[PDB]
């Protein structure tokens, strides 16, 4: 029992972190096989970041201008290319610690772990979610660009995020491992505002199921609702609309607890309308939305 | 910017996890050098757990009765001994992945990361704190015994916790790596109640400093207080008393923000008395106490 915000074990990703330096700019890179992936803004000077033309700036860079250091040893760069907002640096040595991996582009509401790194060295690991406005609420200081987000399925690491930027409001933006930004963000120092950060409804419901499984049941009410009635309330409270696909995904949690999905929706509707009244659920005084239904099943069953 | 509950990178500890089986009981072990450390109740059957006499039960066990599996390969046990509530199994092979390490016994209020494991395989990593009642609020299912808690200082892992038990209230109890339980708990299936789980005041203050550093400043008030006046309020709200040692530890955070420690105490006093009024601090609707002042400095400075 007990329910914690849990990150994946980070070892498989730690073995991939390298430092990439171009000129006087240093950030993190991800070394998989004989390729090092890093944010393309490693080629920029501070002055270039106001309005960079990456294709033009890249012309002034050769293989020998990219310094890649894995631990305290230098990797030889034998090729380089730009794919969207990431640079792929071909090195002469395959990473001996390369885990089985995939590159995946996640949808909003999906969670993942971030291994925050500085100078190619891991500092910590935390769990977060792709917000519905395509930002993440991370913990990133200068030098953390190139840190990655991932999920693990047994022995395969699915990389889903690479850190690029902080918006002026302190929220974070980045790309998938193909270099495509999540959301409308661009790698340029121009003020970019985020859209509404709505609450991930299917994740709140999953966490209410986790709470029932662990014995926090005070919020269970005597009501039910429909998807349409619930969604009227969800819209009022800036919660994402609940679809039958979300209901389907909650099926195993509904089966384990015996609480119909629409009954849990009605309990969540009452929590939104009445508030918590100074009470807590799983040690939180607000409704947690960074656990997917799969995370709850995984944590409550002990998948390794 | 951004402030997250961050665990240490778990790779160095992942390389130490093994599965230990004795008879039909299986749990996790920690392999450092040529010794595997695990909870002594691996020698017990379910019936023995009601009132075990470990010294007597251990007489019926030889080296060949302990099965230690590291990955999918078996380690040869060449010696065994009981130290308090842990068994030390001497193996014929030093763990090639043994990191630099120390065994430390932490004080209440100190935080650490837990690598939850099942069958010697890591499932996840989370950050928690030794509560003032010497329990931890973890996330542990059957099979998680032997999972460890640790802190990392550059390349040295300081192991501070080994998981042994869940109390009937769903909170967790365990030992240091010398086998001494934190608190008064015993490894026997007898109902054991925990004392008052008070809030770690110095950690709440540290987290209020982290909030100011990241721009959440609404709670900053126009008051100051004294240690004695603050402690009258702390006692009323089941907060640990604040000492001058805690004030000393908050010094670097006071210096960085320009907010005197006693001024932050007065702001915390007003939050305790007025509540949050539906507002949040660092995305939390309650006062967080599982960040030490050192964790805040580390996270806000980017120590790797
Ligand atoms: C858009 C994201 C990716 O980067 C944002 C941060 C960009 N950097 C850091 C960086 C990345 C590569 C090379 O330098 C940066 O120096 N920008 C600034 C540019 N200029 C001209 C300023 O005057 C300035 C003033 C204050 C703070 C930042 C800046
Ligand atoms: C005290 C801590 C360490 O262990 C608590 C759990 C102890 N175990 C598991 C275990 C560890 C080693 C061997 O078995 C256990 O089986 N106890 C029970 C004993 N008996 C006799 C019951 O009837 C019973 C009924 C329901 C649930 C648990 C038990």
């Amino acid at each position: 029992s007990g329910f914690r915000k849990m990150a994946f074990p980070s070892g498989k990703v730690e073995g991939c972190m390298v430092q990439v330096t171009c000129g006087t700019t240093t950030l993190n890179g991800l070394w998989l096989d004989d390729v090092v992936y890093c944010p393309r803004h490693v080629i920029c000077t501070s002055e270039d970041m106001l309005n960079p033309n990456y294709e033009d700036l890249l012309i002034r860079k050769s293989n020998h201008n990219f310094l890649v250091q894995a631990g305290n040893v230098q990797l030889r760069v034998i090729g380089h290319s730009m794919q969207n907002c990431v640079l792929k640096l071909k090195v002469d040595t395959a990473n001996p610690k390369t885990p089985k991996y995939k590159f995946v582009r996640i949808q909003p509401g999906q969670t993942f772990s971030v291994l925050a790194c500085y100078n190619g060295s891991p500092s910590g690991v935390y769990q977060c979610a792709m917000r519905p406005n395509f930002t993440i609420k991370g913990s990133f200081l200068n030098g953390s660009c190139g840190s990655v987000g991932f999920n693990i399925d047994y022995d395969c690491v699915s990389f889903c995020y690479m850190h690029h930027m902080e918006l002026p409001t302190g929220v974070h933006a980045g790309t998938d491992l193909e270099g495509n930004f999540y959301g409308p963000f661009v790698d340029r120092q121009t003020a970019q505002a985020a859209g509404t950060d709505t609450t991930i409804t299917v994740n709140v419901l999953a966490w209410l199921y986790a709470a029932v499984i662990n014995g926090d049941r005070w919020f269970l009410n005597r009501f039910t609702t429909t998807l349409n009635d619930f969604n009227l309330v969800a819209m009022k409270y800036n919660y994402e609309p609940l679809t039958q696909d979300h209901v389907d995904i909650l099926g195993p949690l509904s089966a384990q607890t015996g609480i119909a999905v629409l009954d849990m929706c009605a309990s969540l509707k009452e929590l939104l309308q009445n508030g918590m009244n100074g009470r807590t659920i799983l040690g939180s005084a607000l409704l947690e939305d960074e656990f997917t239904p799969f995370d709850v099943v995984r944590q409550c069953s002990g998948v390794t």
